């Protein structure tokens, strides 16, 4: 996370759909927006967001009424991508919720992520839908696929980002913010070895193909394999980015990849996967580690959120005579 | 696991190496025989195998000295498949481990357990050298894939069982257990919901193409799919047998599918693990869930072990003049 001290979205009010670990929640709030709501339909998501921000978000989404959401400036939603069978061609999916409070509510912003091959998705027209959707809702559409390496966050993860703006406030200057140099990388992060000690694997069939690097790099740097050599089955350097954590992927080094570190090969920590997230130290993490590690891989990244909103509010404070 | 009244290996000892949980330990102390030697690599391993048998197994086996091996009639060894490139083959690998034991200590038998394609791995080359190297070691070679479905276990899980028997008993009799009709399934084998519903996944891309069924059936009967429907993505009747568990499978319902029970879709409990596979209700599963399901996706068929152990012993114990 980064440190925002012009807090260009002070005195906006936001919502947080599909709001997971709270990650839009934490973005937001650093440029000075505030909260009105949030809803998320995972349980033990409801249960970490519980234990950072005090409050439970309202849960399944579909029985939750749009009129009786709270007024609002900004709509986020990291929402599951789904396939459609415009407006009425995205009924049926966790979009069409969006699409249904965005209609009542009017925000001024509306501000989603998903995953980077988004806009291939079904052949090309799940984004067609939403942008569609977005347009005849009297929205702008800005998309672009950003990666979080560009951003300051050494992790391999690409991922595309939507902007829209209502019509009627005219915004002609929205950006998305400028890639910069990577600064930090996943040995920047790390855990003393004691705390990780678990997380260690130690394989005979282990192969490192592999020095380790002398100089930081904005890559992922594979050392090792073991078994196969597929998914879950590589050892990458802390000296480069970490791979793109997943939530849901297997092999020996499910979820996080191997990394070398100190001699050993070793998963990240559930306090390492927050970090290349972008998670702040002070976000606990939920207790299960395996919890965690689907929750982070589910997760968004917080810097780039940041840096979008910011450049939303820009966009909404530039108002001259 | 079955009961053994007829405790064929009476008198007999053995050793349990790769002893992970400890399965061929319970298959053949039912059957009679005493375990005088355990070793297992795995620190959660070593752990639940100490709280179920009071000892902790020794550790890495590549640095045993073979001539300290205690004396025994049974070598067991489930061992982790890896590719060579006879004897002398073998070096570089675990299997080496288990033969220059086997060479020191010239057991009646050697009882080894693998994956199915085992068979098939390295385009035979494999199990060729495994039974050239007993041959070599003055070993007869026994081999057969069996379903842990045909052996009274509701789970589709073949592996490949060796059975090896040293050449001056003149063993001309072993056979493996003759398969017989399944009359257990996975919905005999299941906790109360009050005991599972942190194991519950309630999502929206679910769907069923089957009907649950009324008719049990010793198949995997898939009813119906999340995501893109691929790895830990399948649904389940619990009418049928379990899908194969996985130490290091992933997706939604990872390492042990999804299951159709009372309305809800869940993963498996560890105790319904350790169930299908074969291990008793006495047994104690590792304290960490996680973990627990990396072991019993690694771990040996009870049942299936018992059938081969007990014909072993019929074996050693037909003697005439």
């Amino acid at each position: 996370m980064i440190e925002i001290k012009d807090k260009q979205l002070t005195g906006l009010r936001f919502i947080d759909l599909f709001a997971g670990l709270g990650g839009f929640r934490l973005a937001l709030e650093s440029c000075g927006a505030e909260c009105v709501y949030s809803n998320e339909w995972d349980k033990y998501a409801q249960e970490v967001y519980e234990m950072n921000f005090g409050e439970k978000p309202e849960g399944d989404i579909t029985q939750v009424n749009e009129k009786t959401i709270p007024d609002h400036d900004i709509l986020c939603a990291g929402f599951p991508c789904q396939a459609f069978s415009g407006f009425e061609d995205s009924r049926g999916t966790l979009f069409f919720d969006i699409a249904r409070i965005v209609r009542e509510k009017k925000p001024k912003v509306v501000f989603m992520e998903n995953v980077k091959n988004f806009a291939s998705h079904d052949n090309g027209n799940t984004l067609e839908v939403v942008k569609n959707t977005m347009n005849e809702l009297d929205y702008s559409f800005h998309a672009k696929v950003l990666n979080a390496l560009d951003y300051g966050i050494p992790q391999k993860r690409e991922r595309i980002y939507m902007i829209c703006f209502r019509n009627d406030l005219n915004i002609q200057n929205f950006q998305f913010p400028k890639p910069f140099e990577l600064n930090t990388f996943v040995k920047d992060l790390l855990l003393p070895d004691s705390e990780v000690e678990h997380l260690v694997i130690d394989r005979k069939d282990l192969v490192m193909t592999n020095q380790e690097i002398e100089q930081t790099t904005p890559k992922t740097v594979r050392l090792g394999i073991v078994g196969k050599g597929g998914q879950g089955e590589r050892i990458y350097s802390t000296r480069g980015i970490a791979i793109t954590l997943s939530a849901y992927g297997g092999g020996i080094f499910a979820k996080t990849g191997g990394y070398l570190v100190n001699g050993k090969t070793r998963k990240l920590h559930p306090r390492e996967c927050a970090r290349v997230m972008g998670y702040p130290d002070s976000y606990k993490v939920h207790p299960s580690t395996s919890q965690a590690y689907k929750q982070f891989g589910n997760s968004v990244v917080i810097n780039v959120l940041q840096y979008i909103a910011y450049n939303i509010g820009s966009s909404l404070n530039f108002k001259p005579y």
